[PDB]
């Protein structure tokens, strides 16, 4: 459990695999049992959610490449939020993404490190549970 004090866990701008051709940067909000992307801070248009119901962290620093990791379900499932914050179906219509994993990249293995970390115990936290 984390005893902080808003719901939110933590939101930092982690760079998602470059499919178009450069990692993208989106903003990407940790919440408790959830995981939110939106394009940038100012305007906000939402990318997506992702829901850690019960999801795990392998990581993936690969040999020489900061530091990243995967979020998959176990019990295979859609690791994606059926709406968004505003219940909505989608936000904006960017690059392609996953459905099952997650790749996700951050500043320093520390940074990282705390997200595939946080993110571990989000999912270990529940959607405030008690």
């Amino acid at each position: 459990g984390s005893s902080g004090s808003s719901g939110i866990v933590m939101a930092d701008w982690l760079k998602i695999r470059g499919t178009l051709k450069s990692w993208t940067k989106l903003w990407c909000v940790l919440k408790p049992g959830v995981l939110l992307i939106y394009k940038t801070q100012k305007n906000g248009q939402w990318v997506g959610t992702v829901l850690l119901n019960a999801c795990e962290i392998i990581e993936r620093p690969s040999k020489k490449d900061g530091f990243c990791f995967k979020l998959f379900h176990p019990l295979e499932q859609s690791i994606w939020a059926v709406k968004g914050p505003k219940g909505e179906a989608v936000g904006s219509i960017t690059q392609p993404l996953p459905s099952s994993y997650l790749i996700i990249r951050a500043t320093s293995e520390s940074d990282g490190r705390c997200w595939m970390d946080a993110l571990e115990l989000a999912l270990k936290s529940g959607p405030s549970s008690g």
